[PDB]
């Protein structure tokens, strides 16, 4: 049984590696098929213990990754794509 | 710049720590306010590279955690709640 305090600290609002789909990140590029289709990014997650508060980023950075993309029967390509990362989170009002 | 292979292995379907909301887990307990409102659980996530295959669990277990719950105007209660964990994932058809 995980003690209340472990669960409390571990789930509290903080940056956590999150597997994000590339389409949600670059939406004006659905006319391509990415591989991998998703990337591991550091994003604010978890909970604030108050309904009024929400977990949001207070410091960000960019990560560049080699992603493959292919237009329907038109050649395999490999390029760089940048994604926004969260280095620090904070519980604040909505 | 993260190399294509690093990104590919890291994002590929596997059990990863995910911060889940307790209501999502116990939709009947909407009557209570849990603290923490969310818990860290091992769940299948990531991607299968072929949108035909989907990342799903092939081995599970239960985790028990001490969670506090309170009814409006009543006292704080502390108890145990069990959540479903994923020990192994696998890419498969829909």
């Amino acid at each position: 049984v995980v003690k209340f305090m472990d669960v409390y600290q571990r789930s509290y609002c903080h940056p956590i590696e999150t597997l994000v789909d590339i389409f949600q990140e670059y939406p004006d590029e659905i006319e391509y098929i990415f591989k991998p289709s998703c990337v591991p990014l550091m994003r604010c997650g978890g909970c604030c213990n108050d309904e009024g508060l929400e977990c949001v980023p207070t410091e960000e950075s960019n990560i560049t990754m080699q992603i493959m993309r292919i237009k329907p029967h038109q050649g395999q390509h490999i390029g760089e794509m940048s994604f926004l990362q969260h280095n620090k989170c904070e519980c604040r009002p909505k």
